[PDB]
């Protein structure tokens, strides 16, 4: 029995799609503890703190849209936990900027099978919402990580103790 | 004799725009078909009339776009009679939103069909038209038709005297 | 069972009614046709595209007026098919304008059986809707459209080249 | 080694504070099953997706307001797995709005319990901002759910179709 | 040793790009030579001038969007000589406006060849890039360049002494 | 077959003039190049990847101002080939202003030497364009060159790693 509005969109994409906004509240949640992490008053770096609640939100809203295209398809949305990160302690702000690399990585080739699984497919409907909404943003989201964890290493941190203060202050704060 | 502007630009995706421009412009007056019908003094749903109307008129700017696309390409227009509507009489609010869902899914298919044979060709310009201007509106009209129908469903239409009245005034009076 | 508003409405006029619309719509694809000949690339008179397609939406307008009159005066409106322009190929703006005018005349000589019959039948409203919204309208576009046909052909077009560009800028464009 | 801002902070009450973040956490992940419920075409509740859709993110803020109190007393936060809702479907607006309820007074049974932690262990800080920040949000937020319970049942949800569409405009619109 | 931010870009791919950033400013160069040959005492073409130097800068930052792509997906950019113009006589407007089409379907071709080859490499973002910021691009470009030639050709350019005055005043001029 | 302007200027001043349209073309190029390496994921210094685009830009409207000249006087202008900049990775900002100091030296020479050629043909109008609008700014740009150039290196760089990231910062950031 498929819904009313359904047409042209496979079962395998539903689940893929039900997939990715698993991994999007995921990646929020790991940018949420690293958020929390900078937060603590033995580590006290407010502008990587907003930084990564910032990048949680975003997250949030990424799993958003992809409930509200699952909706607009006919697909049903399943929920399932949302796992708790890696690390309670993401000991410096180089190694949480590495780590949002990382994840963010892992994000974009997650979306990347599932582009390759909508153009096997067919649906270029939703090709064009994940060139227009994710890969993009994905790409533009990686440089802007690795920009970070080059200027971070070149200044000497986490080793360098004003390394972080500074990059804080001066790439974080403006 | 080709187009001097005219580049990867197969014959087929021309007469393909060519039959979608008569599909779009059938579509703009079966809704004016239909706007009319409810603008009638023993219908007399105005709110409906309007819907279908700006529908109308919606449905005929996406036939001028794809004319003008014919153009940009180099492909040459070449228009066919707009067959009459199906109905004159379209019996009520909720099976004109059926006789709308079915539509705009029609013309949905068609614009897929239209993509699979711009992909078989190689053209991505095309490609990329029919997502940017086409299939996203299309899901997002699709959605909206289901959601009317559930809601008039749900609302006793078109036995319940009072449920097309007050999705006239809430729904499509706003 | 006739409409509880029908009052001094002959079944004639109806009829006449439901002709005048598709003579209406059929002018608007007329004139649609005509402006998508002056979008192209070899064609390239932007100003000339236009005029006919401001024609085109007025011709359309002037249809939804009629069907508004159809269901205000009781009548039913019965569609048909929208036949085809007679060309695809206007073969130039000073061609494009003279068809223009012959159309508005046979709309205007349509306008004046129906007025006929209107005054047959002893219908003042029907009769004075057709001389508000119509029968003056119809003239000022036929002298506006003789007078562009005089200037083409006072310029030399369509064989003087300059011709038709020039009075695409200056007449058509302002 | 405790932290160097640490004074009169219980362990028990941070481990109880770490509870109360993932039971916000999971609160919000209900308001968004919920919420995305009744964007589905079948469903098609607008305010009510409105409305959960504000529940959910209002959770989320509590959630990272008690994460700001452990960081501010020298606590540290242990995030855990955030549990998938126990519904997929949540089959109207009524039976919703009745789960909402009975998940903000969990959630409050939670926060007094929490509240009566504080008070034993002579915590006044805690205990204050319990009351200021949470226990007065949630008897409104309690007695706001009970009082669109209230109204639904009374207007015959979920067997009179009109009475969730019309409370969706009237109670949830406004 | 690849790049700390690449994914998903292949080797082909990089050196394709930096193929299309020398041929876009190649294309710029050639442009430019346009437009000074517009700037010349015996040509005294303001207008014109003023169209292909507008052309030339759009060219240039056309080439820099494409090296902050390379930039931004980890490929490493290597330029290349920039090959002097064919010409430096461009005879006429008609002749400029004829050469630039040619440039620009020749512009158009490497681009699509580019999509072709991020289609095969399977790399949904450069294809997406592509088809957002330059395949409309150079589909409106030669249609707006076809148009033009087309005006000329029909005013008697570069025979008719007054073509190419009236053009630079009408069509260049606003 | 001199040209109708031409006055007072000899053949060696047009030939040194087009030599300096292809110099300052290819000072473009070369901080073009830096720019686009600034902007490399694992050099990230935002503000002199902005700082040599300026440059880049400002170099292009010297060579243009260069070939209005040169259609202002009568002479011809004749491009040739903007040969590429002799690295590709510039290794550092400080390696890179040095060779920025380096290249905008040379271009002063050549102007040096271009005025020298304009006072033994006795070209006074030449002379005072070039003094005008060139020499000033060379030696203003010189100045600023060797002022961050200075700064730098006292630092530290590229040895120190704050002193890029400080200096992109506060002298390029301002
Ligand atoms: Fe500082
Ligand atoms: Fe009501
Ligand atoms: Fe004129
Ligand atoms: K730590
Ligand atoms: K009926
Ligand atoms: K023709
Ligand atoms: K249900
Ligand atoms: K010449
Ligand atoms: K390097
Ligand atoms: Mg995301
Ligand atoms: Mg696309
Ligand atoms: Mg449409
Ligand atoms: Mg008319
Ligand atoms: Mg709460
Ligand atoms: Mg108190
Ligand atoms: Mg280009
Ligand atoms: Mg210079
Ligand atoms: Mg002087």
């Amino acid at each position: 029995s498929p819904s009313q509005v359904r047409q042209n969109y496979h079962q395998d994409a539903e689940a893929a799609i039900n997939r990715q906004i698993n991994l999007e509240l995921y990646a929020s949640y790991v940018y949420l503890s690293m958020s929390c992490y900078f937060d603590r008053d033995d580590v006290a770096l407010k502008n990587f703190a907003k930084y990564f609640l910032h990048q949680s939100h975003e997250e949030r809203e990424h799993a958003e849209k992809l409930m509200k295209l699952q909706n607009q398809r006919g697909g049903r949305i399943f929920l399932q936990d949302i796992k708790k990160p890696d690390r309670d302690d993401w000991e410096s702000g180089l190694n949480a900027m590495e780590c949002a690399l990382h994840l963010e990585k892992s994000v974009n080739q997650s979306l990347l099978e599932l582009h390759k699984l909508a153009t096997d497919k067919n649906d270029p409907h939703l090709c064009d919402f994940i060139e227009t909404y994710y890969l993009s943003e994905q790409v533009k989201s990686i440089k802007e990580l690795g920009d970070h964890v080059t200027n971070l290493r070149k200044m000497g941190a986490p080793e360098a103790g004003m390394a972080e203060y500074l990059f804080d202050k001066h790439t974080l704060g403006h």
